[PDB]
């Protein structure tokens, strides 16, 4: 062990979490992504994710910040359904409602009404092949006015999602029933494909994550086939490289980095995380975030596999185009989230 690279790792990731705390707005929310047209900036959603990746922190100051966080999302009861959403205009979705709920579970509130009635809605996406959909048609058709898309197939955005359902299999209380689809899912390459997200390394990180929190033994080779995949995608360099970041994207290396820590016993692992690390250790900027690169796909309404749509344009309406996180709050706190997890494996 190389003290020096430990109490690094401690600077980076203090750093980021003073850079959080202080990018919080003056009710207390984290806020990125930007629809400038009229949608607007994301909340409820940026919230419950960055609170979640901030629940493995010791620090009473941050627990403290997710109670406050969890308050903030209790008071966004407006929906008939109890779920939460991208923001206060927007109808709810299964994605946030799940992240909402892993944030609830590390506050104590898992056992709350609000929380029961969130978790029932989610049951309201359950697709016929066992998966979640991400929207109920009717509520976000309702979003898209335009003549040449309000009445065209839906079957995209309301379709089953692997990201969404990763992200939903965290929850103790679906993880069972989304088991099969996470399964059936994998690719002959050891890895998930998303349906929203453009790095691959979040579904298939959210996918084994569940696989391994359900402890079956018929799940642990899929693991190791996924990690295996994540081993692959670490260049010797210690990152992720992707077309847009040819030298290293620092959200799919984070979440690379989170998939690596699924194995615990192998050598070239452990090294393969240890570079990750000094990667992200040298891309940290002044203030104590990473550059944004968490990037967001808006395939049409139409499209059942956006891993087959060959031209994004990084972002006119915003179907076929992606954007990122301009606050740059999401991918810090998907950083700061792997290096917390790594550090005591390092
Ligand atoms: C990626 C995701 C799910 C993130 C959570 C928000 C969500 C629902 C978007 C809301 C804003 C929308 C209706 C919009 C707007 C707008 O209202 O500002 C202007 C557009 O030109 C345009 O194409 C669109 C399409 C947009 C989505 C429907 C696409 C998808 C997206």
């Amino acid at each position: 062990l190389l003290y020096p690279k430990l109490n690094q790792l401690s600077n980076s990731i203090n750093a980021a979490v003073a850079f959080l705390l202080e990018a919080r707005n003056l009710e207390g929310w984290w806020q990125d992504f930007n629809f400038p047209q009229a949608a607007s900036i994301g909340d409820e959603w940026v919230t419950a994710y960055v609170g979640t990746m901030l629940a493995t922190l010791p620090y009473a100051h941050v627990h403290e910040a997710l109670m406050q966080a969890w308050e903030l999302l209790k008071i966004r009861d407006h929906r008939p359904t109890g779920e939460w959403g991208y923001n206060y205009i927007l109808c709810g979705d299964a994605a946030t409602t799940g992240w909402a709920l892993q944030l609830a579970a590390a506050v104590g509130a898992s056992d709350s009404e609000r929380a029961q009635q969130a978790r029932a809605a989610l049951a309201t996406h359950l697709q016929p092949n066992g998966g979640i959909a991400t929207f109920a048609e009717e509520s976000i058709r309702a979003y898209i006015k335009v003549p040449d898309l309000a009445n065209v197939s839906f079957q995209g955005w309301c379709g089953a999602h692997t990201c969404v359902s990763a992200a939903v299999a965290a929850l103790p209380e679906f993880r069972s029933r989304l088991h099969d689809y996470l399964r059936v899912t994998q690719t002959s390459q050891g890895n998930w494909e998303g349906y929203w997200w453009s790095d691959h390394e979040y579904t298939t990180a959210l996918t084994a994550e569940a696989l391994a929190a359900g402890g079956q033994a018929a799940d642990q080779p899929s693991i190791e086939q996924a990690v295996a995949w994540g081993l692959k995608r670490l260049c010797p360099q210690g990152f992720v490289a992707t077309s847009k970041h040819p030298n290293g994207s620092t959200f799919a290396t984070a979440w690379c980095l989170r998939l690596l820590l699924l194995n615990t016993v192998d050598a070239e692992v452990k090294a393969a995380r240890a570079a990750a690390i000094g990667w992200l250790l040298e891309q940290q900027r002044p203030n104590g975030s990473w550059v944004s690169s968490a990037y967001l796909r808006i395939p049409y309404p139409f499209d059942r596999n956006p891993n087959q749509f060959p031209h994004w344009r990084y972002y006119k309406r915003f179907e076929g185009s992606i954007i990122f996180d301009h606050n740059s709050i999401f991918t810090t706190a998907t950083v700061v989230n792997s290096l917390v997890k790594a550090a005591p494996m390092l």
